[PDB]
Formats: structure tokens, C-alpha cells, sequence
């Protein structure tokens, strides 16, 4: 009943420890163990297997008109390679999902999907869809992420085009294959799709490269984090708008203005009106991390909010987690409070990211 990823196979064989996520059977960590593999990330280049994420092309005459109506996006100003940050929004400008958007051609984009929102997403979409004389096509394939300092020299030395892109744009380099220069690291990296029966061979190439070696979710949870990235069901879900979640540098002014989108109407209410919780970094005062769904309370006792992310971050060299306060708590220094064994335990807001990004320039 989880769904098997397509190199399940790779993953036994490298002595992957699996479980569940968003429905998927995932590698959680492999014997490398989620400290060295976080940390060859950061070093060298880390393999991510991604296939539960899922790619659907958005195709047709209307597309570009489909997806301005659809996402909070200009998707005529999207220069043909560029890819943007967005997000799917309620009538209630609540976060269905966030996703990727790349312009592949005039009339052809692709969109990346969250694992656990991609059937509603692609469900929601072909229902926006319907007025617009366009197509969304749920594709299968294998997605890779390959990240760190030493990715793009890894692709270079794999015979694969990439590294003429800059961060944040993607290309076709052959039929049915999608490349990007972008991750969920803070690091430089790619992301590779490619239909099913080509990847296993692929997979195996890049692992052959001394320079690179598998990496968990365990690690890709806490290399997010640190870089100060969301999750979707964790730090945003469809109860959190852009602006309780500090996302609106995602939906530029011209797009504010014109309120084409779906959502529109209640997301500049909520603008004018200013966030009912916000997201905010936190680092716990404990050399032992704090997890997802503490609760933080005020110095008095007085229930303010809940940390949404939390883990051990190798190159913070410490806990870091993210999660929501109330807008007179979210200065940066202020003390909150969660309880461990009956004891009050100290977080105290702090900047994000957590360790410095170093995407290619
Ligand atoms: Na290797």
C-alpha cells in the first residue's frame, strides 16, 4: 500500500533503512548515516532520489493564459528556460501547495509537484483548466537531485549539459528529459528527470563518480532546514497563506496589481490586514534538537504557537527549526518556550537561513 519508487532496487542494494513519507516508501538514511551524508552534501555531491515528486506539463494555445488565471505568476513575462517559485492557492489564498514552474517553450511549461499534493494538484489544476483551450499531463518519470560544490563538475564529468545553465533556469537536453539548475539544498546543484527505463543505467553512472554518494530524507530534511526552506504539511499547508508564512516575494507587484489569479481577492485582503501567525526560524537553547509539533508557549504559560520543522543541523553544528509565533513574538532575539520532562525549555527566534547559500552566480 506505499507506493515503491521505480530504483527501490538501487536503494536495497546500497542498504538503504525505508520508511514512510507522503505515501511513498522513501530511503530515510543509508549506512554513510544522516550526519556524514548532510555533510557530503555540503562537501562533495549527494544523489537524492525524488521520484515521488511529479512532474505535469502544462501544453496548449492557452497555456500561458491558463497559468496566470491558475498560479499567481505573469507566465507571459517567463522568459522560455526560466523557472519560478509559486504556489497553488485556495479561495481563502491558503497554500494547496507549493511548486516549481518552468517555461520549457512558448506554449509548453512544466510544473513540479509535491509527493503527498500531486493528485489533488493535478486534480485542482484540470479543473482550472477547463475554460482554457490548453492540456496538464501528469508524466511518469524518475527525478534526481544531484547537489553540492562538487555537482556540476559531477554532470560535467558524466557527459550530461547543464552546467551553461544558471540558477534557476532549465532545458530540454533530449526528448523527455528535463534538467534544472536548482535543489532544495541552499547548495549549487541540479535536478534531473528522465522517463522510468533510462534511469537505473543513469542513477548507476553518477553513483560511480567517487565524488558522490546517496543521500536520505533524514539528510535532505535537515539540508533544507538549515537553508531555511519550507515543507509543504509541515511549515505550510492550506491553512497558512503567503502572508502568515513570509512567501509573498513569490507574487510580484505587476502581479499583485493586475489580480488575475485565483486566490487574489482574499491574498491582498490578507496583505492589507497582516499575518494571524508567522513563520519564523527558531534555535533551541539545548544541544538536543526539538521536533515538529512542540508546542511553544510565552513567558507565562500561555499557548502562542508550535514549531513546525525541527532536527539536528551538522553544519549549524546545533538544533535548528522553523515554526509559527504570533506577530509580537517574531522579532528576531525573542525568547519562547516549549516543555520537555516537565521542564521549560528555551527557543529563541532567529534569522533565516541557518547556514549561508551558495547558489551559483
Ligand atoms: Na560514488
Amino acid at each position: 500500500s506505499l507506493k515503491t519508487l521505480p530504483l527501490y532496487e538501487l536503494h536495497e542494494k546500497a542498504g538503504a533503512k525505508f520508511g514512510a513519507f507522503a505515501g511513498w516508501r522513501m530511503p530515510l538514511t543509508y549506512p554513510l548515516g544522516v550526519l556524514k551524508e548532510h555533510l557530503h552534501t555540503r562537501a562533495h555531491a549527494g544523489l537524492f532520489d525524488i521520484s515521488h515528486m511529479k512532474l505535469i506539463a502544462v501544453e496548449g494555445p492557452k497555456a500561458v493564459e491558463f497559468l496566470s488565471y491558475a498560479l499567481p505568476v505573469d507566465a507571459a513575462l517567463l522568459k522560455i528556460g526560466q523557472s519560478r517559485y509559486s504556489y497553488l492557492l485556495n479561495e481563502r489564498a491558503g497554500i494547496l501547495d507549493d511548486l516549481i514552474l518552468t517555461r520549457l517553450a512558448e506554449c509548453r511549461f512544466m510544473l513540479v509537484a509535491n509527493a503527498g499534493n500531486a493528485q489533488a494538484d493535478f486534480a485542482e489544476l484540470e479543473k482550472r483548466a477547463f475554460g482554457f483551450e490548453c492540456q496538464v499531463i501528469a508524466l511518469e518519470r524518475v527525478l534526481l537531485a544531484l547537489q553540492g560544490p562538487q555537482a556540476a563538475a559531477v554532470l560535467a564529468d558524466a557527459g550530461l549539459p547543464g552546467n551553461e545553465l544558471l540558477f534557476m533556469q532549465g532545458f530540454e537536453p533530449q526528448q523527455d528529459w528535463f534538467i534544472t539548475r536548482s535543489g532544495y539544498t541552499g547548495e549549487d546543484g541540479f535536478e534531473i528527470a528522465l522517463p522510468i527505463g533510462c534511469a537505473r543505467a543513469l542513477a548507476e553512472k553518477l553513483l560511480g563518480d567517487s565524488r558522490v554518494e546517496w543521500v536520505g530524507l533524514a539528510a535532505r530534511d535537515s539540508l533544507r532546514l538549515e537553508a531555511g526552506l519550507c515543507l509543504h504539511g509541515n511549515d505550510i499547508t492550506p491553512d497558512t497563506t503567503p502572508i502568515d508564512a513570509a512567501l509573498t516575494w513569490a507574487v510580484p507587484k505587476n502581479v499583485r496589481e493586475k489580480a488575475q489569479f485565483y486566490g487574489a481577492k482574499a491574498f491582498l485582503e490578507s496583505l492589507q490586514k497582516g499575518p494571524s501567525r508567522c513563520r519564523v526560524g527558531l534555535k533551541p537553547q539545548t544541544r538536543q534538537p526539538i521536533r515538529a509539533g512542540a508546542v511553544l508557549f510565552d513567558n507565562e504559560g500561555n499557548r502562542i504557537g508550535v514549531v513546525t520543522s525541527g532536527g539536528f543541523g551538522p553544519s549549524f553544528d546545533g538544533p535548528v527549526a522553523m515554526g509559527y509565533v504570533p506577530v509580537a513574538w517574531k522579532v528576531e532575539g525573542t525568547e519562547v518556550f516549549t516543555e520537555l520532562r516537565g521542564k521549560k525549555i528555551a527557543l529563541s527566534v532567529h534569522s533565516l537561513p541557518f547556514v549561508e547559500q551558495r547558489y551559483f552566480k
